[PDB]
């Protein structure tokens, strides 16, 4: 039992880990076959990130002025090309550690591994979640550009994260492996405003139905509603709506507890105009909201890769 | 900026997990060089378990009666022995992914990174405490027994635990790597109950500096207190004491952030007595113990 923030091995990722360096600008960079993904910002200077124009910074370069190395050992850049704002440079190595992977876009509310890097080297990893305002409340300090978040189905690594920059706020901004901004975001070294964050309600039902699995269920009221209504009220609260999708992937969760999604919703609702009235779900008195109904399956379910 | 709890990258334990058989029971298996190390619990039966003489029933054991799974690969047990609770393997094949390595037994109140497995394939990764009644908050079902706790230093892998039984409080308990317990434990199949959950106080303070670094400041106060002052406080809210050296490992802490220590302990003596309200800190409700002034510094040093 129990109940804990799990991040997904980082094996697979680690040995994908390379730094990149363009001039003094150093990030790390994502080495797959023989592609290597990072932030096209590194072809910056200083002062280059202020107003940078990218099409006219790379038309400069040459494949002789990048430096990509695994370790201390240097793979020579054979080719490059920019896509949105990741820089691809092919290499003359295929990565020998190449896992099974994708590249996809994940929704607000879904939660990654974040493998943070520095110099190229793993330092930590830990597991974030896409807040609805498209920012992540991760840990990045200088050097962490290019760090990759994934999630690892089976034996194939969904890649779905690189990160680009820090908020004034302290939250972090980035984009997909294929250099598109989650949320309103430019790679320019400009303060940066998010937009108002909400609260997942589709991983707080998540946690609701953990709680019940546990035992925990003195929230469950014999009050029902439609999608419709409980949408509307939920961002009264500044709550996020719930998509269809959203509804699909708390089946498990509802067949396993035998209490209906919009039964759980109803209940939610509740606990949203009264409040807990001093009790605790699953120990806590807030209402949990970076677990996802996977991350609850996945996690009672003792789920291997 | 930030601060998350966050472990080390398992890729260097990934390589050392295997699934160990024996009988209808089984579990992961730590893969080091040419021995495997295991729970030795693994040897028992549904009537052993309950008052299992390991003694006796490892002697009447065979090389074969272990099954010892690597990936698809299934590894021969040419030998075995016991050191106390972890039951070691020997097999023909060392494991060509053993990195550099050590067994080290760590103290209350330190940190440590959990490979939790199921049927010798890592599942997840999560940062654990060591907390001062012997027992850890980690998240293990069945088929989580062999799983490893660690640290990793530059390319050392530090082995300090390898998971054993859940409490009926939900709590979890193992051993270090030379077998021994941590805590009043013993592997058989009975209700446990733990010692008193005391707090780690020095973790408490860290994770303030922690929050100040980030912004958060409304629990900071203009008053300050006394070492045995804040203690006598501390142990009356099950607060494990604050010596003088907590005080001095704070100390980076205290330079950056320009908040004395004996200041920092006036503000958690506050909020011991008058509780949080409402407000929450690093987006916790609750005063979180499981950061070491080593994780706060190496985190918010920049
Ligand atoms: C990368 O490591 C650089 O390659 C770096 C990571 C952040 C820095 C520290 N913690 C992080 O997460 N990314 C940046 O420095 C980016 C630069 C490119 C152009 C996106 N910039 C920022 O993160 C940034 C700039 C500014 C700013 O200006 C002025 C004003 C306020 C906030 C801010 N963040
Ligand atoms: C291993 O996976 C078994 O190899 C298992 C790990 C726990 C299972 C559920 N969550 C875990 O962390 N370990 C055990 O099952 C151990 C068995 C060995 C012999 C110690 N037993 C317990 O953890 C246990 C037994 C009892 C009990 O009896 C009766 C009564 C109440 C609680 C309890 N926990
Ligand atoms: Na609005
Ligand atoms: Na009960
Ligand atoms: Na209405
Ligand atoms: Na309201
Ligand atoms: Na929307
Ligand atoms: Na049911
Ligand atoms: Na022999
Ligand atoms: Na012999």
């Amino acid at each position: 039992s129990g109940f804990r923030k799990m991040a997904f091995p980082s094996g697979k990722v680690e040995g994908c880990m390379v730094q990149v360096t363009c001039g003094t600008t150093t990030l790390n960079g994502l080495w797959l076959d023989d592609v290597v993904y990072c932030p096209r910002h590194v072809i910056c200077t200083s002062e280059d990130m202020l107003n940078p124009n990218y099409e006219d910074l790379l038309i400069r370069k040459s494949n002789h002025n990048f430096l990509v190395q695994a370790g201390n050992v240097q793979l020579r850049v054979i080719g490059h090309s920019m896509q949105n704002c990741v820089l691809k440079l092919k290499v003359d190595t295929a990565n020998p550690k190449t896992p099974k992977y994708k590249f996809v876009r994940i929704q607000p509310g879904q939660t990654f591994s974040v493998l943070a890097c520095y110099n190229g080297s793993p330092s930590g990893v830990y597991q974030c979640a896409m807040r609805p305002n498209f920012t992540i409340k991760g840990s990045f300090r200088n050097g962490s550009c290019g760090s990759v978040g994934f999630n690892i189905d089976y034996d194939c690594v969904s890649f779905c994260y690189m990160h680009h920059m820090e908020l004034p706020t302290g939250v972090h901004a980035g984009t997909d492996l294929e250099g598109n901004f989650y949320g309103p975001f430019v790679d320019r070294q400009t303060a940066q405003a998010a937009g108002t964050d909400t609260t997942i309600t589709v991983n707080v039902l998540a946690w609701l139905y953990a709680a019940v699995i546990n035992g925990d269920r003195w929230f469950l009221n014999r009050f029902t509603t439609t999608l419709n209504d409980f949408n509307l009220v939920a961002m009264k609260y500044n709550y996020e709506p719930l998509t269809q999708d959203h509804v699909d992937i708390l089946g498990p969760l509802s067949a396993q507890t035998g209490i209906a999604v919009l039964d759980m919703c109803a209940s939610l609702k509740e606990l949203l105009q009264n409040g807990m009235n001093g009790r605790t779900i699953l120990g806590s008195a807030l209402l949990e909201d970076e677990f996802t109904p996977f991350d609850v399956v996945r996690q009672c379910s003792g789920v291997t890769f």
